[PDB]
């Protein structure tokens, strides 16, 4: 049997990333993501909070996550979107939504999603940069997530 | 107004594990799959396309006991759920996982799966290697000594 490896050349590493971080925030290598964070100093009942993760996945796969996230749309009650954008996060192909949701009910989420993809030769990377944060949070934690949204860089090349 | 930056990989998020399959000389690798590892024969049954595929991801501590849990509620729903053993293990010393089964899929084909995960430890998560192998129920005496060997065979490459 001849040994396939990973990483290798026709199978290659992850594609790193790198997100800005406030002062009032700090990483948490416990989350269990490649890149967490959470306020130094939370509120009372949701805990805001952003991750990232980076996976390998088949050409074509921005177009079937964003049709995913269409798909999911229709199923979150009261669903509400700030917006949608087409956009690049270092001149990779990146989509960016915004929206709202009520959960059980009970709790309004708030989320800002940026997706990258990074081309390989026979399949590519799509970087997910996701916050988090309840319906009443939003004026406390919006513009902070944008900002780290917008400073999201991706490392290619490691 | 000047944030710091948090590198993905860095010490306390660190990078992924890697793994090794070894792969009979009548299967060839597939880079096109979209997985971090594929294989697939040179020379297939008709219908379903036997493959073998890996993938590594990061998680929170415990989460080979959790995804055995999902596996389990996974399960009790899959029609025709029909399985031949689990159990614990270990590969290259760490803890691990071992499930055969197979469901009925679309009302029209069995699927028969071979499962190894493989939980690599980090200071505050850990990383789960998945080795998943596939065919159809009317493929297993052909393919199910082939996955077993490529599931006996795998090996992990831990950094420090
Ligand atoms: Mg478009
Ligand atoms: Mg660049």
């Amino acid at each position: 049997m001849p040994s396939i490896r990973y990483p290798s050349t026709e199978f290659p590493a992850l594609t790193g990333f790198t997100v800005p971080i406030p002062e009032t925030w700090q990483p948490d290598p416990t989350m269990g993501t490649q890149f967490a964070a959470r306020p130094h100093t939370p509120p009372q009942g949701f805990t805001p909070n952003i991750i990232g993760t980076v996976r390998r996945a088949a050409t074509g796969a921005l177009h079937n996550q964003r049709t995913e996230l269409d798909q999911r749309a229709t199923q979150l009650p009261d669903y509400a979107e700030r917006g949608r954008t087409e956009t690049t996060v270092d001149g990779f192909p990146a989509y960016h939504i915004e929206y709202a949701y009520r959960h059980h009910g009970t709790i309004t989420i708030a989320q800002m999603i940026t997706l990258v993809e990074v081309s390989h030769p026979h399949a590519v990377d799509i970087i997910q940069l996701t916050a988090t944060c309840a319906g009443d949070q939003t004026a406390d934690y919006w513009d902070t997530f944008r900002l780290m949204h917008a400073d999201l860089t991706v490392q290619p090349h490691g």
